């Protein structure tokens, strides 16, 4: 019995999508992820745990006029690809970082579609950033800029209250990552964590701290 997807606007033009599933230790974790949306169509940034909720979450789009034009994964965990599967199944574009997709498949997991490397990857450009600071949470993480509305995307990235699960995480490389993104995007207004609510810049100063406290601690 999980709690429901849950899908709320953040800003004009972009939606947080909130999914909930089962992690040993954690309890009932909540996922955000983003809906960004651009003249009747839709991007999902992250998808859902599953399936069942990737097309819950599509269908509450294309109900109401969206074309779902594609999904952008910020790292390999299943908090941010378990709908890849469903995604390729319907033939919707999905992407991935080219190192996301070789740690989905060295797990034997389905991979985007399309992928993509570089410091940054315009999805669509002037709207959609794609930004890789360096490894933390996992080796693969990135992040999703709106430059528009100064909305980032953080993922499990943005860890402001502590770092959490370091089974996959670099924690020599976490704290120069963290600065890098700091660097970058100390402009956002809002800073949308996976698994907390959202802040503003401030967080990436949070979690450059918790990463150097991490470090030191090792
Ligand atoms: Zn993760
Ligand atoms: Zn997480």
């Amino acid at each position: 019995s999980l709690p429901d997807l849950k899908i709320e606007k953040l800003d004009e033009g972009v939606y947080v999508h909130t999914s909930f599933e089962e992690v040993n230790g954690w309890g009932v974790v909540p996922k955000h992820g983003l809906v960004v949306l651009v003249n009747a169509e839709a991007y999902l940034i992250d998808t859902p745990f599953t399936a069942k909720d990737t097309e819950k979450l599509v269908t509450w789009f294309v109900e109401r006029g969206y074309k779902i034009k594609g999904s952008i994964s910020s790292h390999f965990h299943s908090e941010s690809t378990g709908g890849i599967e469903w995604l390729n199944s319907r033939s919707i574009p999905t992407y991935a970082s080219e190192l996301t997709n070789e740690l989905l498949k060295k797990d034997g997991k389905v991979q985007a579609t399309n992928s993509f490397s570089g410091v940054n990857y315009w999805l669509v450009k002037n709207k959609i950033e794609v930004f890789y600071p360096g490894p933390g949470h996992t080796p693969d993480n990135v992040v999703v800029w709106l430059p528009e509305r100064k909305i980032l995307f953080g993922g499990c990235f943005i860890k402001p209250y502590g770092l959490g699960n370091l089974g996959d995480a670099n924690i020599e490389a976490w704290p120069k990552s963290a600065k890098l993104l700091k660097s970058k995007y100390g402009k956002a207004k809002l800073v949308v964590p996976s698994h907390s609510e959202v802040g503003d810049a401030s967080l990436l100063k949070l979690t450059l701290e918790q990463a150097v406290k991490g470090l030191n601690e090792s």
